[PDB]
């Protein structure tokens, strides 16, 4: 019914997955025969259990899915993304240090897609507060996204599109 974003991004930990890749796990991850995956110390790494069906609603409906964070452990980040098999949902991805602002400025450019047709889920209020000033539609989140989160933030958005 109501208008889709035309971007919709989300930010790594505690919005895909309950944790920061830069300190509650040991990168590298892999792959284990029990169907889980693993750091570099054993630890079952899980998503929050929706996002798998999140981001293929999201293509379904075809809305481009992008990723913005702020994380210094990049290549785990990286790495988290292509084992869980969500790589292929994301056009593009900032993951790394610094003021939300930049990787929204990255993203606007390479995707054409002004700020105001965006929605953006993070569980950090400083990103939040940095990227609402953008324009962009920021869906403040907790305990992960789940459909029901992302069903909202996308009522969330139409409703500022009027």
């Amino acid at each position: 019914m109501t208008r889709l974003p035309k971007l919709a991004v989300f930010d790594l930990d505690y919005t895909l997955w309950p944790f920061w890749v830069d300190t509650h796990v040991d990168p590298p991850f892999h792959k284990s025969s029990d169907g889980t995956v693993r750091d570099r110390r054993g630890q079952n790494i899980q998503l929050y259990p929706e996002v798998p069906e999140v981001l293929g609603r999201l293509q379904s409906l075809g809305v481009p899915v992008a990723a913005a964070s702020r994380t210094s452990e990049i290549q785990g980040a990286n790495q988290l993304l292509e084992l869980f098999d969500l790589g292929k949902y994301f056009i593009q991805r900032e993951i790394y240090p610094g003021s939300k602002v930049t990787h929204f400025e990255r993203l606007h450019h390479k995707t054409g897609v002004p700020f105001s047709q965006m929605v953006f889920f993070d569980d950090e209020n400083r990103n939040i507060i940095d990227v609402g000033r953008l324009g962009v539609t920021c869906i403040h989140i907790r305990d992960g996204m789940s459909l029901q989160t992302l069903t909202q933030g996308l009522e969330t958005f139409a409703k500022a599109q009027a």
